[PDB]
């Protein structure tokens, strides 16, 4: 099986490029592609490593030539926040190239699972999905927005606290991937009870995380390796339900029963064609509720906005 | 355990901190430390990776911080090569950081195990051992050079073309970190034969893949994934052995017995002092024979170089 990544040349781009060759099944092939010129120089560096997945990049204006018979095609092309911007600022900036991406896929490899890194997901998804309705080929349960890193922030997190192993540690995450449209159900961590306080101040850190990583980093990019391993799981997720393995659950902006808006991110049981059933988010507590409603409208406008900009 | 690493926000520097944070046995410590102001932001978007391996950055000009109790201390600081350049013409620019740094391991966790990875290794190692030697504190059985980039990309080349599987094949490679003084031993290949021919052009091809990266980046950069991923394995290797495991064995340049130069790069065992012993280079054939003597010149004249740089 082949797997594309579009916007290999970044930071988040390398990383994710760097585990996917360890990590990748043998006989997987991954072809990467971003405009910057480096980009077949960093195939060639990677091709580099001893593991058996072929490797290979492509410069250009055509994407073309790594999408020709893609299962996987993983999108983190674009530019992220420097300190002081959002989420919701680079707009014109991705949604442009999310919007060209998408594009060649259409025409190239229609029926492989997209996965949308590039921010803001709530947005760039419903883009994607507009590029993809408008060329007639859209199968709504092929296209993802990659929300896990607020998965393995919420599990590192919790471990901290609780004093857990981290790697035993899984929360849930559903809603968005910005600011108040996230969401961790903390109160469906089993073994582990919180009180209000650690809920409150736990899904401020979580839903702040990346500010953490602005601020620290003082203007020099924003969370790109942890951002990696988590497109990284992702990726591998993917990957192993498209081969068959049953029981893959992953969280994932997709859309749904528009129980709460078009898009809503889930848990999600994977199979040989992408999601295979949308789990329930499952009984809340009276602060996920809470949370869950107030979020709402902000949530329906990011997915507005994203219509809009290919629908006029 | 806790590793040190040294020139962190660079491309080799993260690629590695990435592997070695998921990759350390839990309960290890992980130190980040680059002159670069992103350092500690870098440690901050790494603590989100849910394992059991603490991290923080540091930056600034006094390293202490991040080396007060390392056990391992990878130095990736300094500048790679530009197209056209060659790893000969680093040494002036990376001299002096080598040189500052390794005072700074000196004075603050002198019985550490020390990996340089800086270009030009062959240099720049003798560069450490001296600075060393002059604070009184060198151990020649804790001073490394690392050179696994080029077993890996031996153990690729040779399964490529062999069409073995890229991990069962470990191609020993010997001599120095260089152009020239980079001697792959294919002869000893349990399970393979090489043609005349063939040793000729893969012995090129591993000499020279450095460059194939330099050139194919257009300028973008060297190597740094590939090598991010071999000074990993380099590192674990060098874990797992201060940890008391056995049959831990790495090629590496190093203090040898001089029967070729100063510092020379062969078969090590490792353990719980560092290098446990140096095994022999065993059977040549004509070809490598030829290698192997062809070399010495450069190498001692790069090793000449790094000594008179501390002692003249
Ligand atoms: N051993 C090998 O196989 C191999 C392969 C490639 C490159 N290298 C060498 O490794 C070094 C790293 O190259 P790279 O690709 O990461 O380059 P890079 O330019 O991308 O990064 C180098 C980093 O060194 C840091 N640095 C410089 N001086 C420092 C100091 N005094 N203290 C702390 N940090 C300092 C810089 O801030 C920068 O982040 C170069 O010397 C390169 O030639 C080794």
């Amino acid at each position: 099986m082949k797997v594309a990544v579009l916007g290999a040349a970044g930071g988040i781009g390398q990383a994710l490029a760097l585990l996917l060759k360890t990590q990748l099944p043998s006989g997987s092939e991954l072809s990467l592609y971003d405009i910057a010129p480096v980009t077949p120089g960093v195939a060639v560096d990677l091709s580099h490593i001893p593991t058996a997945v072929k490797i290979k990049g492509f410069s250009g204006e055509d994407a073309t030539p790594a999408l020709e018979g893609a299962d996987v095609v993983l999108i983190s092309a674009g530019v992220a926040r420097k300190p002081g911007m959002d989420r919701s600022d680079l707009f014109n900036v991705n949604a442009g190239i999310v919007k060209n991406l998408v594009q060649q896929v259409a025409k190239t490899c229609p029926k492989a699972c997209i996965g949308i890194i590039t921010n803001p997901v709530n947005t760039t998804v419903a883009i994607a999905a507009e590029v993809l309705k408008k060329a007639g080929v859209y199968d709504k349960n092929k296209l993802f927005g990659v929300t896990t890193l607020d998965i393995i922030c919420s599990n590192t997190f919790v471990a901290e606290l609780k004093g857990k192993q981290p790697g035993e540690v899984e929360v849930p995450v559903i809603g968005g991937h910005s600011g108040v449209t996230i969401l961790p159900l903390l109160s469906q961590v089993p073994g582990v009870s919180f009180t209000e306080q650690e809920v409150a101040d736990l899904t401020k850190r979580i839903q702040n995380a990346g500010t953490e990583v602005v601020e620290a980093k003082a203007g020099g990019g924003s969370a790109t390796l942890s951002m990696g391993q988590a497109a990284a799981r992702f990726g591998l997720s993917l990957v192993r339900a498209l081969q068959g393995e049953q029981g893959v659950v992953e969280c994932a902006y997709v859309e749904g029963d528009g129980q709460y808006a078009r898009f809503f991110s889930q848990p999600l049981l994977l199979g040989k064609n992408g999601v295979e059933e949308r789990k329930s988010i499952g009984t809340l507590s009276a602060f996920e509720q809470n949370a869950l409603e107030g979020m709402l409208d902000t949530l329906k406008k990011d997915i507005a906005l994203g219509q809009e900009f290919v629908n006029k």
